[PDB]
């Protein structure tokens, strides 16, 4: 079976790359990204791309307008099309049962809803996110209860593991790709057909094939796994605080054994993202559903970790401020939740801006890639009063009492620090919450800065 | 400047083995090895060693005679030595602050003694094990109280990473050599002086040099990394038996990411050795100390998750079995805490053993290599009550209603289960805690039996 | 089909009563009550049974070797058997999981395993007791794991009201 139309519902920072990427790869293939939001869709459309991704931009203005289409007119898209992508967000329940942890499925379904009423004949629809959360089960649920003669509906799951920042090179060379589908003859040969997509760039023996349930649950599972180890390395930066050692060196150290794998192992004030938070706190609520409390308990350490390390940092910097920042100038470098994106959803940025503004302090935030609209949405009169969004770096250290980095944005390590060392106040504190300074260290204190890291004392 | 003569204390299977390596590595050094247990050093002198260990016999008998000893003359090494290796058991407190978790170095404290009755002038001494805590303060304290003129004793601390049943492997190539030392120009000659040990064998850019105590807490941290992966990996292992997934598949599908890593991840019925639970304990006991009880309780799951994995496993055998097993025969294969050693400390097989010794159940053990008379001793009326030791896996499985593996020998792999069927009482039960009999599913349900396996239904 | 040859392993306060009752109000068929214990067989062929029941000795002795029998041989009872009944004790675990709570099936399985290896064509197998706890379940996974060329065990709930 011949794909030559795919549609995709959802144009965020998960859908809109990914698109654009089959798009590239398939010159062959009709790629229509569709979405409500119609500021989005002109901003895909215009010479300045909606969210921030190396490479993004590129690859767009490839194919743009040739193989590759963004479009309010969902409707249609999704008539014409042999695939449908559903690729849509999932918020957090804000009451009833699940409140604050289980995640809300209204977009899903309202996905499936749609489709169903603006199809006929043969479509598979295909659920892609980065954290599947009875994604599928869902959509077949509907496809299932809204029959119609000739219309044959094949769901499957296709999760996302792209991360933010380096979206392209992670969908051009991903270490594999995972697709369910029911374990029918319709369900196999659906399967094959995506295959067939990421077959033109993915090789065959990176391709992993299984049914729904198992798809979602290795998403799941392997998010949480990388959370883990970021709240795992977390604990240790502590534990070396109290000890005097220091975690980059303990981390070289764990790093080189081979069954542990170097990467992700970087401690820093806190994982952020739409990804990691709402994973594990799924897998928890899922757990207790299914009378698994042993497994739930397990994995809200990784939660409950990063909600320390968090707080221990925003404490830490109060205390060498001699206990009060009741009214002083505080520098915010970097508010994304992780360098080269804009996208700050969960960001431990958000929280550090936060705590220090319930204690008085006067911020100043600088970040290279995120709109300022957005940091005054995520802060919420105390705005007002607090908070200042600043220009450049060096006009946000201007009469500051502290240098506070919580993003590990490249240009922050090539500052020219003496200068800014003149016009802060003294004695000057840098509070590295990312480890971007390092080696730097004495140089910094030569010019006199005080300079606090998280893992290091 | 240079060594030529080693002493190590302690000939078990951190002492024995890695001196065995030196020597074959470093034939102009005199390395001997040294133990208070006659019985023990017999047996490294005799054709047959008191430890079994893949290529271990070779590497022995390689040099043994001409520049590798063991002896029970602790005093003589000593003094002759210029670098003395501590590597000796810590067994955990039973008694006092910390009863039952921290470990005891009542041990360590007495080989520090004993090495300044019998030394003067210089002497390198090296505490050298898998779970080191605060071992070389431990040293040190005591060396810092009993001053001698002309004694200049350097204390250095330098890790074990090897895992038993590999060991000769990862002597050879170890992935990294961890040597810490003082930050003096006295413990810097010390530490260069262990290093061009080892760089006989071992490139420099894989030895990696500190100070004494951020040596301990990367090989604490490491170790219970390690054993984060498999309590992780089991903790999905619950819930893929919950809802219809395979853990097999759920671990391919994670660890292809190249940031997580593939190796670890092989499900079971819990970690053993005499690694892991002590050291996550001690970790534990350290943090709690340290006033860090969210680190505390961080790790502390890592060893709740072993617990509970090794719980639902015995309590699957015994469901199966409808809830009663009083003088049903089950066989037990495999003691082993692992597959490739004699080696029974805190194995798996103890545990399901005890739950199964409760339900009144007469328990038919079989090991290719765990001594007969260390069965009985872990075990321990009731155990001459309801157990056997079987010399051959077929009388284990004669008259059985259940055949458990809990330890992952490749032999069990290529039994005849048609004639351990043809034997076993009907339904004839296969609990494959390992995963060791995957594949060959479909022939054993072929033949008639029922195979439960941990992580599958 | 009709059941002619009854047998019930399990001579207790259910399985006699029962069986002398099914005797009494059915004369053409035939009632064997078997028990391991010796002594509570010889007492319900002596004119002591080996419990009191108001009326149960007139009962026994209307039809006791007339068509309703006490016996050790449990193995020929079932050979010859069209119903089979089995009105066993569960005695409460005293170790283990669910010590002090749970029912011990040990003797329900034990009479499954027995009844299979005596048997040969076409039975009934009903469970019988006051306190049913997975009976049937268990009955059913001996016989589906021990097949014989046409064996067919049929296994049925029949729980028991009495009050003693
Ligand atoms: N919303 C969240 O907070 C959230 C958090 C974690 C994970 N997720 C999951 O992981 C992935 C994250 O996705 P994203 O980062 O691209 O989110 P996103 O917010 O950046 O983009 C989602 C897009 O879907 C569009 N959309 C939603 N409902 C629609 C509908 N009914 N019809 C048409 N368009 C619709 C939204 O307008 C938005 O442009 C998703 O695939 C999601 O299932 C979502
Ligand atoms: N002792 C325990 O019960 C125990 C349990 C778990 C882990 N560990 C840890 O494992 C590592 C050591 O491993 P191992 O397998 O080689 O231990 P081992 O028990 O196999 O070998 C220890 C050897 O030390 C000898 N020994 C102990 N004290 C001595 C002394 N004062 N003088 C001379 N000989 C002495 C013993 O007789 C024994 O042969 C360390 O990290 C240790 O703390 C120990
Ligand atoms: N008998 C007890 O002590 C006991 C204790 C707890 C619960 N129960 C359960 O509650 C009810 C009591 O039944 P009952 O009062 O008539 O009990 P009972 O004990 O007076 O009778 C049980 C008879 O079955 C016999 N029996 C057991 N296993 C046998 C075997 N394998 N082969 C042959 N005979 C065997 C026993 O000897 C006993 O005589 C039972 O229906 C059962 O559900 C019994
Ligand atoms: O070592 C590390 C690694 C990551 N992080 C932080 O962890 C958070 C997640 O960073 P990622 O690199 O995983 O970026 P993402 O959240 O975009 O991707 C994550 O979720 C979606 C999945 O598809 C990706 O595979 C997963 O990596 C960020 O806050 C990042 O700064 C650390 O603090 N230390
Ligand atoms: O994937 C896995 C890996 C390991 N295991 C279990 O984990 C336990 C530990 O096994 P290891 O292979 O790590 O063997 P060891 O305990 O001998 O070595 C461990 O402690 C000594 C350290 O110096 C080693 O680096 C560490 O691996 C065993 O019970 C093993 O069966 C699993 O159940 N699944
Ligand atoms: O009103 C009452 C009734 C009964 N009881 C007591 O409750 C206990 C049970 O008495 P029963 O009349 O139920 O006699 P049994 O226990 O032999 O029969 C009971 O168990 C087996 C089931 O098959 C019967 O249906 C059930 O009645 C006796 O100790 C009796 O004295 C009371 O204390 N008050």
């Amino acid at each position: 079976f011949e794909i030559k139309k795919i549609c995709c519902i959802g144009a965020g920072y998960v859908g809109g790359p990914t698109c654009s990427v089959i798009a590239h790869m398939c010159p062959e293939i009709r790629v229509t990204v569709v979405d409500v939001n119609e500021s989005r869709i002109n901003a895909w459309n215009s010479p300045t791309l909606p969210i921030y991704e190396p490479g993004l931009k590129e690859v767009v203005e490839s194919c743009r307008g040739k193989n590759l289409f963004f479009s309010t007119n969902i409707d249609d898209a999704i008539k014409e099309a042999d695939l449908v992508f559903i690729s849509v967000n999932t918020p957090t329940k804000t009451y009833g049962m699940g409140k604050g942890r289980a995640a809300d499925l209204k977009y899903i379904e309202a996905c499936a809803r749609r489709i169903v009423q603006n199809s006929n004949g043969y479509k598979i629809v295909t659920e892609k996110s980065t954290v599947p959360v009875r994604a599928a089960e869902s959509i077949r649920r509907i496809f299932d209860a809204n029959t119609k003669p000739n219309l044959n509906l094949q769901v499957l799951s296709n999760p996302e593991f792209l991360a933010e920042g380096t979206a392209i090179k992670d969908l051009k060379n991903p270490d594999r790709v995972l697709i369910g589908g029911d374990e029918t003859p319709e369900g196999q040969r659906a399967v094959q057909a995506l295959c067939a997509v990421y077959e033109h760039w993915v090789p065959r023996e990176k391709i992993l094939t299984t049914n729904t349930w198992s798809s979602e649950l290795s998403k799941l599972a392997a998010n949480a796994f990388l959370a883990q180890r970021i709240s795992s390395i977390n604990s240790i930066s502590a534990l070396c605080e109290a000890t005097g050692a220091d975690v980059e060196e303990v981390a070289t150290a764990i790093g080189m054994d081979q069954r542990i794998g170097n990467k992700f192992l970087k401690a820093s004030v806190g994982f952020g993202g739409s990804c990691f938070q709402k994973d594990v706190l799924n897998l928890v609520y899922l757990c207790e559903a299914l009378n698994l409390p042993e497994v739930a308990r397990y994995w809200q350490q990784v939660i409950d970790m990063n909600d320390y390390q968090r707080r221990r940092f925003a404490s830490r910097i109060i205390d060498s401020l001699f206990n009060t920042v009741t009214d002083k100038k505080i520098a915010i470098l970097g508010f994304a939740f992780k360098k080269d994106t804009g996208d700050t959803r969960e960001s431990s940025s958000i929280y550090i801006s936060k705590y220090l503004m319930d204690e008085g302090a006067h911020l100043h935030i600088y970040d290279p890639k995120v709109p300022r609209e957005q940091i005054v949405v995520d802060l919420s009169d105390q705005v007002s009063r607090l908070v200042t969004i600043s220009k450049d770096p060096y006009e946000a250290c201007d009469g500051a009492h502290a240098v506070v980095i919580c993003t590990e944005w490249d240009m922050f390590k090539e500052l020219d620090y003496e200068r800014i060392h003149k016009k802060m106040l003294k004695p000057a504190f840098i509070f590295d919450g990312r480890r971007v300074l390092d080696g730097l260290h004495n140089e910094l204190q030569t010019i006199g800065f005080q300079i606090e890291t998280i893992g290091k004392k």
